[PDB]
């Protein structure tokens, strides 16, 4: 699948507002994921002891990881589909070390769309959401293909 230039522009336009507060978006997305799908929290030995949203919001450690997550995803998006090099080490560690099924990549994709919809309604209308969903579907499809090459079904 291939996105048009118009679709990439919708994606990068809303991402530019995300980059105004990377740590805050990183927090909201991870907390959203953990509250909506609590089984994902079990993949993080670092975090699985956090019992409540209040404890999550206070964790400087979780906030740091949100920044790492959003910075990696941002670098991928800015490649506008030319992301094979960024994707190799990410697929390797999430297949082999962390063992993250594609289903969980779908769950965090929903958290991203939900947070952007909440914080940026003016820049995340139907067309912009469609473009963002397409970009994330492309990310997941390419990561799934690498998973298969590396020997993990996901
Ligand atoms: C857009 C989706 C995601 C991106 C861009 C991303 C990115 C990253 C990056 C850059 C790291 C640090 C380096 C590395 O180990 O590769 C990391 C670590 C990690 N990721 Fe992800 N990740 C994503 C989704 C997920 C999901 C959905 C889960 C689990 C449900 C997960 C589980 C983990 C774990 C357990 C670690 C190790 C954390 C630690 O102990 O420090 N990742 N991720």
């Amino acid at each position: 699948m291939v996105l048009s230039e118009g679709e990439w522009q919708l994606v990068l336009h809303v991402w530019a507002k995300v980059e105004a507060d990377v740590a805050g978006h990183g927090q909201d997305i991870l907390i959203r994921l953990f509250k909506s799908h609590p089984e994902t929290l079990e993949k993080f030995d670092r975090f699985k002891h956090l019992k409540t949203e209040a404890e999550m919001k206070a964790s400087e450690d979780l906030k740091k990881h949100g920044v790492t997550v959003l910075t990696a995803l941002g670098a991928i998006l800015k490649k506008k589909g030319h992301h094979e090099a960024e994707l190799k080490p990410l697929a390797q560690s999430h297949a082999t070390k962390h063992k993250i099924p594609i289903k969980y990549l779908e769950f965090i994709s929903e958290a991203i769309i939900h947070v952007l919809h909440s914080r940026h309604p003016g820049n995340f209308g139907a067309d912009a959401q469609g473009a963002m969903n397409k970009a994330l579907e492309l990310f997941r499809k390419d990561i799934a293909a690498k998973y298969k090459e590396l020997g993990y079904q996901g």
